[PDB]
């Protein structure tokens, strides 16, 4: 369904440029992130999952908790990701700022792979096409594409279904983009390596398996994770209030053990070189793209 999805591309793409306006610097991480996920609930979206902000060496999967003192200084790299759906029609989109100060030509290329990555794309074109048109745009600019980071098939209730869009061009990356194909493009470029590494803590989570606990604590939050959840990630946060201390920290991880669970850990630039990254959600045609988040 076209509409549902595009639906969720317009809400993504307010809510991504109010988040654009809000990141300013001394702006509480923890704060932004719930003016973002509100203005979703408002729209009549609810979240694919938490937005990520993630900032400078840090490249995705953060987003803040309870107690979470992180405020974006002057000059901070700051991704944005953010996740919308509508019946489970997905839009994700993300956009680099750096904090008070203007577009860098690290951010531009990043930016202009994705634009160069749309512009090749159409039915029938092969997956690596685009991956070198990213490649080529960062290199270019004397930076480096993460290449263990990038883009992705999307699919009903599907954050990540099969195929990634790398920032590389590989040469058995052939994949034929079929008419109807949902897919996120995100180019990362980056100072360092290329290259991203996991680190604690793991502030996201997703609903993987229905398997049996023993714990009766533990038990009872896979339910409610199935429940206000379900196949979707969630971030650590918005299941705080609902128990003790540390009593939900070591719920989740009885829960990871089992297998019910998984846990994604916040990823880095292997050597701490700054990073940028924008993403739009397309849609293919015979000979363009819907780019529901622009
Ligand atoms: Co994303
Ligand atoms: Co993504």
């Amino acid at each position: 369904d076209t509409e549902k999805l595009m639906k969720a591309g317009e809400i993504a793409k307010k809510v991504r440029e109010k988040a654009i306006k809000l990141a300013r610097p001394g702006m509480l991480l923890l704060e932004l992130a719930e003016s973002i996920e509100k203005m979703i609930m408002e729209l009549g979206g609810k979240p694919a999952f938490p937005v990520n902000l993630s900032i400078n060496e840090i490249a995705a999967h953060y987003t803040p908790y309870k107690g979470d003192t992180t405020v974006l200084k002057e000059g901070d790299y700051l991704k944005i990701d953010v996740g919308v759906h509508i019946d489970g029609f997905i839009a994700d989109t993300a956009v680099t700022v750096r904090v008070g100060m203007e577009e860098d030509e690290l951010m531009e290329a990043a930016k202009e792979a994705l634009n160069a990555a749309i512009s090749v794309a159409r039915a029938g074109v092969e997956i690596k096409e685009l991956g070198k048109a990213i490649e080529n745009e960062i290199r270019k600019r004397g930076f480096k594409p993460i290449v263990n980071l990038s883009g992705h098939k999307i699919e009903r209730y599907k954050l990540h279904a099969g195929i990634s869009i790398p920032n590389i061009y590989r040469p058995h990356d052939n994949y034929v983009l079929k008419e109807g194909d949902v897919f996120a493009i995100e180019p990362f470029a980056t100072i360092g390596a290329g290259q991203v590494i996991e680190v604690p803590p793991t502030l996201i989570y997703m609903y993987v398996r229905d398997v049996p606990v023993r714990v009766a604590q533990a038990r009872f939050l896979l339910a409610k994770i199935k429940r206000e959840y379900g196949t979707l990630p969630f971030a650590y946060r918005w299941l705080q209030n609902d128990m003790p201390e540390g009593q939900l920290k070591l719920a989740l991880k009885t829960l990871e053990k089992a297998g019910a669970i998984y846990g994604y850990p916040v990823l880095k630039e292997i050597r701490n070189g700054i990073v940028a990254q924008f993403e739009h959600t397309i849609i293919v045609e015979k000979d363009s793209v819907i780019v529901t988040t622009e």
